[PDB]
């Protein structure tokens, strides 16, 4: 097994996900939870985390459909001090960041195991501070809430992060 250039295979307790290689771990601790953090050092606001927190569920469906499950983690979304009503008529209309689009999710199945991904447009107060894209991929078990959050900015996304963005939740899984 040779080194693989752009993704690396990262191993943690009870799950494995792709991490890009060019980036580095971060001792930022963001999240409550929070295993991993890793970031890209020329831009920062492109990185992911790692979360295992407890949880009385016992599947991810537990939480509802994934906008559901959005709702209950949308301190993953911004750190607003307040909860707001967006502007928004439909869809994600309220929570604890500006403005949030819900773009696609999904629901996977994986070797029996129920996930969700979620991907998610957002904007804060200033709308001098770019929009970003972030992507939750989550799923339950062993009385444990998993969660692989990865972002970048509007920006940087279509400059060839959204590959890293989209692999890193997308290879998450839990053993
Ligand atoms: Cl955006
Ligand atoms: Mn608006
Ligand atoms: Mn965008």
């Amino acid at each position: 097994p040779k080194k693989n250039t752009e993704f690396m295979p990262y191993n943690g307790d009870g799950f494995k996900l792709l991490v890009p290689s060019k980036w580095n771990p971060s001792k930022e601790k963001e999240f409550p939870g929070q295993v991993l953090r890793y970031e890209d050092n020329f831009d920062a606001t492109s990185n992911l985390s790692v979360l295992v927190q407890p949880t009385d569920k016992k599947s991810i469906t537990d939480f509802g459909s994934p906008e559901d499950f959005l709702s209950q983690v949308d301190y993953l979304l911004g750190k607003q001090a307040y909860f707001g009503k967006t502007d928004s008529e439909g869809g994600f209309d309220s929570g604890v960041v500006a403005s949030a689009n819900v773009l696609e999710s999904s629901t996977p199945v994986v070797d029996g195991k129920q996930y969700y991904s979620i991907t998610v447009l957002t904007r804060t107060a200033d709308g001098d501070e770019g929009g970003k894209h972030q992507v939750i991929a989550a799923t339950v078990k062993d009385g444990k809430l998993y969660i692989c959050k990865a972002q970048a900015g509007d920006k940087r996304w279509f400059k060839g992060a959204k590959k890293f963005v989209e692999s890193a939740t997308s290879s998450f899984s839990v053993a």
